[PDB]
C-alpha cells in the first residue's frame, strides 16, 4: 500500500507530536498511576518475586536453578538504552516490551524473562507498571543473592506504543562500522545523539570493537558509550564488574540456530522470539549472544570473585562453541559450576570487555581498588545501579514508595525543600506590578522566562525553571540565553525580590525561580494589554533556588539548546533541516502540533528571538500579543524567495511592487509550507481567532512554565 | 533514520486507529462544527464567492475572466476520490488539502484554486469548513454561470491530518497497467477497493485506457470507475457532459515544464506546486494536464453546446502542444473563444473520454436523449451533481443550512420520520423482560444486534441499525448474518413488537429497529447476570423502520461484511491477512485499539461467532460476560501451533500434558502476538480488571449501537 512517507521520504513528520493520545490508552482518562502504586503492597510483590527467582519453568529452565542473573540483565537492558544527549531511552517508560527494543539482538531472550513476570504483573494489575516491575525485579534478584541495594523508587507509568527515537541509520542489524550509514566518522567519533557502537547493541560489542578482540581498544568504546549514558569511569567499572558477578552468557552452539526476533516471528509464538533448533533450544542448550562465559564460582551469590579471577589468572584468547571470541584462564583448575550438570565444572572465562577493566590503565586503578576493597566495590555498584535504573525518572518529587533513598545525589539536579509560606494571589499581583514598573520590557521578561523554562525535556524529565539554574554556571553563559542581557534582567529581578522579601513578616518569601516565571507571566499579561485585552496568566508558586554546589556543571551541558526554533536560534550549521529540529524540540517539550504552532507565532511577536532578529517577526506591533504572525505569514500578497547571501533565510516582498516586507528562516516559513502545519496556522490566522489565539497562547505558555512541577502532581 | 516500518514492513499498523486525536486537532475538545455552521450567514458567504468568480488574481489569472470552470473541477475532484467499496475518499473531510491528494497529478493547479479561497475562509473562520467551502464554491460557480443547482447541505467538519487510505501499490505516479504492482488483472479487472485506473488519477485517463485513444474502450473504464463511485450510466453521462459544458483544459507547452508537486516543492513555494518554466507559467501559458481542449462556444455560461458539438461534427485524432492525444472537429470553423486574446478563435475539440459518450452504444442513447431534451439533461446533471458532492455525507440528519433539498433520494438510504411517542424507561424494561422470557438466548440476541449495527462505516456514514434493514433484502440473506438463524430471531421479535404495539394507547409504538437493538441490550444484561454482575446497558430509542422500496439492494451490496473479525468470519480467502482486515473493520467502526480489543474479547465469550465456531471461545462459561478471553489467551501454560489441515487455524495445548485446550484463528491469536495489542490484552486479563472489562465492554457496545444516531447528535 504506497504511503505519503514513500512518495515524500524527506517531508517533516508530525505524528511524533501526537503519540500517546487518549485513544491508544487503555486506562480511563482519570487513571492516576501514582495513586495506584501508592496503595500497592510492595513487600508482597517482592516476596512473590523472591519466590520466582528459584521457581524454574520448563519452557525456559533457570540456570543454576536461579533466574537472578537473567533478571539483572533484563533490568540493565531496560535502563541501558538511555542517551544523555537527548534523554531518550532508559527504563522509565517500559519500552523494552515494544518494537524495536523488544527485538534488538542485544535483547535476545529477554522476551522469556518478561514472560516469566506475567503471573506477577497479572496478580497486581494496574498497581504496578511493567516499567516499575522490570526494575524492581532486578533489585529483588540482587537482594535474593546477597546484595544490598541502595533503594528503589516506583512511579514509572506504563506507555502504550513505541516511542519515536533515532537509533541510527543502518538498515542491517549489528552492521560493522564504516558502511554507507556508518554512525562513526573521523577518529572513531560516534554521531550524536547515539550511545552504542552498532545498531541493536546496548553499548559495546562484547568481542571487541567491530569484533576485534583487543581489550585495550574495547575500553575506548566502553568509556565513550558509558559517558554518553551519563556514567564516569568509577561507575562504569562498578556496573560492569557488579553485573558480571552474576549468571552466565549463552552460546551452546552456532548463533544461526536462532529463529526470527519477536517482531518477525509467527503468530503462534505469542510474542516470543529467537526460537532455537539447537538441541532442546533452552536451558543447557540455550543460545543468546553466542558467547559461553561464566564469570564466577558462585553465579547465584554476590561475591568478590569477578576481580579475584580477573586479576588472579592470565588470560588467553579462545572461541565459544559458536565461534565468538572470548577468553579463558588455561592455568586454572575447573572451579566454575555448570548451570545444569552437577558433575561438570569449567575453567574461568571472561569477555574481551571484562579484560578491558584490567588492561585499560585508568580502569585498572579502579579495578584494583575494588579488588583490594570489595566493600568499596559493593557501595559503588549499589549507587551506580540506582543511578542507572533511575536516571530518567526526573525530579525526586516523582519517586514513590517505601524504599526511596533519603540521600540526595548530585546527578538528580536537586531542588531544596521549601520550608516557608508561599506567595498568594494578591502577592503575585503586587510582584507583577513591580516587575512591570521596573522598566523591564515585554521582550526581556518573556525571553528570560522562556530561557529558564524551556530547558525541560520529557524524555528524562530533566531541566525546567525550578531551581533558578539560569542564574548559575553553565546556563547563565549559554549563547542562546544572551548572557549580558540575561545578567541585567536577573539583577533587576533580584532587587525586586530582596525588597519584597525584606518587607515580609511571618516567614513569607518568594524564590528567584518563582519570580523569573511570574515576571514572564507579567510580560505576557502586558503584551495582551498592549493589544487591547485584559488577561490573567495563571501562576503556581513553590519553586526553589538550587546552589552552584548543587549543580553539576558537566551534566548540565547536554541541556544547552543549540537549536531552539522558538527563539529562531541555531548555534551552528547542522545536517538536519531547522524545521526538523523544531519538531524535535517540540516533542521534548511535550507539545502537540497545535501547541507548537500557537506558541511559536506568539513568541515571534513578543520579541523572544535571540539577538533581537527580525526573522519571523511579522508584525508592526511588536510586544503586543496578537495573531499577526499567522495573518501576515498566510498573506498571498507577499512572495518569498531564498536570499543570495543565505539559502536558509528568505525575503518576503510585495508581489505587485517588489518592496521588501519581511525576512524569515526555514522555521518561520515551514508554517506556510507544510500542509498540516499551514492548516493549523490558518485557524489562528482567521478573522474570528483573536480570542482563541490569546487563550491558547496563555495555556501553552503556562504548560511550559509548569513542565517540571511534579511537586504539584 | 531507520524505523519499525523499515525493520518489520509487514507488521500490522495500529496508528490508523488513533488518527484524529484531540492532540492533532487545533479546535478545543467541545468545538461543535454543526453549531458554528448553523450560525454562519451562508447568503453572505455566497455573495463573496459570486464576487470572487471574476476577481482575477495576477499570480493565476482567470480563464475568460471567470474562475467558474476551475472551481467546478476543484469541487468535482474533491468529491471524485470516493469509492463505494469502503466509503473512503469523497469530499466530506476536505482531504484535498492534505497529502497525498493535494499533490496527485490529477489535482495539478487545484492548489491555486484553493489558495484563491483563502481570503473567504479567513473571513468566516471556523463557521465554514474547508470541506464545505470547496463544495459550496462549486455550487456558486454553477449558479454564477447560469445553472440552477438542486441544493446544498453544510456539515462536513474539517479534519487535521491525512486519512489512511489504500490508493494502490504502485511506486510510480500514473504508472500504466501491468507493472509489478498492477491494479489490473485478467480481463481488465480493477482490484477492489480501488476506483481509478492509474495511481494519482480521479477516475480514468483522458487520453484513453493506458494512453490509447480508443473512445469505445475508454467508455468501459468510465463505466467501471463511475460505478465504483456509485454512479450509473445516466448519472455518468450527465456529470461528464455537464462539467465539460464549462471551462477548458491546460496544455500550452510540454508537461515537463512543471516543477515539483506541492509536497515536494521548496519551502518558498508556500504550499503551492507545479511551478511552470513555460513562458509566463500561468494564464494563456498554463499547463495542467497537457491537453488543450475548450469544449463550448461560451465556456463561462451554461448552454446546450456540448452535445451540439459532440454530435454535430466528425472528429479527427490530433495532438495537443505537449503531445497528448485529443480530438478536433473535421472541417469546422473557428468558433470557440480564446481564454485571453479576443482576436483569437479555435475549432471545437474533445477528449477521447468525451467521445466515449457518443461511441459507446449505451452512452450514445442517453447522450442523444439529452441532446434532444436539454431540460432532461439539466435536471439529471443537477441531481447527479448533488449526489456526487453529498454521497459521503451520511444520513439526512447531518445536513445543515437553508439550502438542503426537501426531496428524499433513494441513494441517501432514507429513514422515515418518527411521528409517534417513543417508548420510555418503563417500556424498555418491560420489552427487555419479554425478550428474555421468549427463550431467545444471549448468543442469539447479541449476534442479531451486532449484525444490525456493525454495518456502519464512518468513511461515508452509511449503514448501522437505524432502518431495520437487517430484515430486508439483501442484509437478511448475507452469509455473515446467518440467514436461517436471523429469520427465527426476527420472527420472535416481531411477535413481541406486534403484541406491545397492540396494547398501547396514544400513538405509542416501538420500531423493529429499536427493538433489535434493545434486545441486544437485554442479552448483554443477561450475560452480565450470568457472570454475577448487575449491569444496566444504556439504550436510546428513536430508530425507525425503512421499507424495501427505500433500500437500494445493489448499493447495499458494498456494505456486506466479507470479513468480520468480531464474528470470527471470513467469507473467502484474501490476499491481506485476517488481522489486517480486523483493524480495517475497526477503523470503519470508528474504534480505537483498546475499544477493538475489549469488544472482540467480549463478543467471543457471548457467542457472537458465525456458525457457533469455538475458535477464540476461551471460556468454560459461554454466554457469561467475563474477561476469560484475555485471561486464557495470555496463559503461558498453553502452547499454540498451526494446524496441518489449515495454517490459519491454531491449536492451543497444555504445555505439560499435550491435551487440547482451545482452538483459535489469526484474529484470535493476534492479541497474544502483536506487541501493542498484547499490552492491551494484559490490562483486561489482569486480576483487578473484571469490572473494568465489563464497564468498558458495555461502553463500546453502546457506542456501536449508536454509530448512525445522527438524530441524537
Ligand atoms: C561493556 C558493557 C557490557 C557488556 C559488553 C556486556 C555483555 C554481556 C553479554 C554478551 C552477555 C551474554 C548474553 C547471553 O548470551 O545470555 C551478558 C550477560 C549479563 N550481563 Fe553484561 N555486559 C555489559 C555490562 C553489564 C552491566 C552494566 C550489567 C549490570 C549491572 C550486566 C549484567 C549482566 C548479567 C547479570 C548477565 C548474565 C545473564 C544471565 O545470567 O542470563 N552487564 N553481558
Ligand atoms: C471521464 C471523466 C472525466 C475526465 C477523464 C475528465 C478529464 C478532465 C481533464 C483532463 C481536464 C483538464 C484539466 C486541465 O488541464 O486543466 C478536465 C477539466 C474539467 N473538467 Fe473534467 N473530466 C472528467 C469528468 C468531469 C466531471 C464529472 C466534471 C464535473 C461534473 C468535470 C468538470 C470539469 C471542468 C469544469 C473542467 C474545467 C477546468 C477549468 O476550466 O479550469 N469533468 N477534465
Ligand atoms: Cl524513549
Ligand atoms: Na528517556
Ligand atoms: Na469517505
Amino acid at each position: 500500500g504506497t504511503s505519503n512517507r514513500d512518495w515524500w521520504p524527506n517531508q517533516l513528520d508530525l505524528s511524533i507530536l501526537h503519540r500517546h493520545s487518549s485513544l491508544s490508552d487503555p486506562m480511563g482518562k482519570d487513571f492516576n498511576y501514582a495513586q495506584a502504586f501508592e496503595k500497592l503492597d510492595l513487600a508482597a510483590v517482592k516476596r512473590d518475586l523472591h519466590a520466582l527467582m528459584t521457581t524454574s519453568q520448563d519452557w525456559w529452565p533457570a540456570d543454576f536453578g536461579h533466574y537472578g542473573g537473567l533478571f539483572i540483565r533484563m533490568a540493565w537492558h531496560s535502563a541501558g538504552t538511555y542517551r544523555t544527549a537527548d534523554g531518550r531511552g532508559g527504563a522509565g517508560e517500559g519500552q523494552q516490551r515494544f518494537a524495536p527494543l523488544n527485538s534488538w539482538p542485544d535483547n535476545a531472550n529477554l522476551d522469556k524473562a518478561r514472560r516469566l513476570l506475567w503471573p506477577i504483573k497479572q496478580k497486581y494489575g494496574r498497581a504496578i507498571s511493567w516499567a516499575d516491575l522490570l526494575i524492581l525485579t532486578g533489585n529483588v534478584a540482587l537482594e535474593s543473592m546477597g546484595f544490598k541495594t541502595f533503594g528503589f523508587a516506583g512511579g514509572r507509568a506504563d506507555t502504550w506504543e513505541p516511542e519515536d527515537v533515532y537509533w541510527g541509520s543502518e538498515k542491517i542489524w549489528l552492521e560493522l562500522s564504516g558502511g554507507p550509514n556508518s554512525r562513526y566518522s573521523g577518529d572513531r567519533q560516534l554521531e550524536n545523539p547515539l550511545a552504542a557502537v552498532q545498531m541493536g547493541l546496548i553499548y559495546v560489542n562484547p568481542e571487541g570493537p567491530d569484533g576485534n578482540p583487543d581489550p585495550v581498544a574495547a575500553a575506548r568504546d566502553i568509556r565513550d558509550t558509558f559517558a554518553r549514558m551519563a556514567m564516569n569511569d568509577e561507575e562504569t567499572v562498578a556496573l560492569i564488574a557488579g553485573g558480571h558477578t552474576f549468571g552466565k552468557t549463552h552460546g551452546a552452539g552456532p548463533a544461526s540456530n536462532d529463529g526470527a526476533e519477536p517482531e518477525a516471528a509467527g503468530i503462534e509464538a505469542q510474542g516470543l522470539g529467537w526460537k532455537s533448533a539447537y538441541r532442546t533450544g533452552k536451558g543447557a542448550d540455550a543460545i543468546t549472544s553466542g558467547l559461553e562465559v561464566t564469570w564466577t564460582t558462585t553465579p547465584t551469590q554476590w561475591s568478590h570473585n569477578f576481580f579475584e579471577n580477573l586479576f588472579g589468572y592470565e588470560w588467553e584468547l579462545t572461541k565459544s562453541p559458536a565461534g565468538a571470541h572470548q577468553w579463558v584462564a588455561k592455568g586454572a583448575d575447573a572451579v566454575i559450576p555448570d548451570a545444569f550438570d552437577p558433575s561438570k565444572k569449567h575453567r574461568p572465562t571472561m569477555l574481551t570487555t571484562d579484560l578491558s577493566l584490567r588492561f585499560d590503565p585508568a580502569y585498572e586503578k579502579i579495578s584494583r581498588r575494588f579488588h583490594e576493597n570489595p566493600e568499596q566495590f559493593a557501595d559503588a555498584f549499589a549507587r551506580a545501579w540506582f543511578k542507572l535504573t533511575h536516571r530518567d525518572m526526573g525530579p525526586r518529587a516523582r519517586y514513590l514508595g517505601p524504599e526511596v533513598p533519603a540521600e540526595v545525589l548530585l546527578w538528580q539536579d536537586p531542588i531544596p525543600a521549601v520550608d516557608h509560606p508561599l506567595i498568594d494571589a494578591a502577592d503575585a499581583a503586587e510582584l507583577k506590578a513591580k516587575v512591570l514598573a521596573s522598566g523591564l520590557t515585554v521582550s526581556q521578561l518573556v525571553s528570560t522566562a522562556w530561557a529558564a523554562a524551556s530547558t525541560f525535556r520529557g524524555s528524562d524529565k530533566r531541566g525546567g525553571a525550578n531551581g533558578a539554574r539560569i542564574r548559575l554556571a553553565p546556563q547563565k553563559d549559554w549563547e542562546a540565553n544572551q548572557p549580558e542581557q540575561l545578567a541585567a534582567v536577573l539583577e533587576t529581578l533580584e532587587a525586586i525580590r530582596t525588597a519584597f522579601n525584606g518587607a515580609q513578616r511571618g516567614g513569607k518569601q518568594v524564590s528567584l525561580a518563582d519570580l523569573i516565571v511570574l515576571a514572564g507571566c507579567a510580560g505576557v499579561e502586558q503584551a495582551a494589554k498592549n493589544a487591547g485585552h485584559a488577561v490573567t496568566v495563571p501562576f503556581a508558586p513553590g519553586r526553589a533556588d538550587a546552589s552552584q554546589e548543587q549543580t553539576d556543571v558537566e551534566s548540565m551541558a547536554v541541556l544547552e539548546p543549540v537549536a531552539d526554533g522558538f527563539r529562531n536560534y541555531l548555534k551552528g550549521k547542522y545536517r538536519v533541516p531547522a524545521e526538523v529540529l523544531l519538531v524535535d524540540k517540540a516533542q521534548l517539550l511535550t507539545l502537540s502540533a497545535p501547541e507548537m504552532t500557537v506558541l511559536l507565532g506568539g513568541l515571534r511577536v513578543l520579541g523572544a528571538n535571540v539577538g533581537q532578529s527580525r526573522h519571523g517577526v511579522f508584525t508592526a506591533r511588536e510586544q503586543a500579543l496578537t495573531n499577526d504572525f499567522f495573518v501576515n505569514l498566510l498573506d498571498m500578497g507577499t512572495e518569498w524567495k531564498p536570499t543570495a547571501a543565505d539559502a536558509d533565510v528568505f525575503e518576503g516582498r510585495d508581489r505587485a511592487t517588489g518592496e521588501l516586507k519581511w525576512t524569515g528562516t526555514r522555521v518561520d516559513l515551514v508554517f506556510g509550507s507544510h500542509s498540516q502545519l499551514r492548516a493549523l496556522a490558518e485557524v489562528y490566522g482567521s478573522a474570528d481567532a483573536q480570542e482563541k489565539f490569546v487563550r491558547d497562547f496563555v495555556a501553552v505558555w503556562n504548560k511550559v512554565m509548569n513542565l517540571d512541577r511534579f511537586d504539584l502532581a
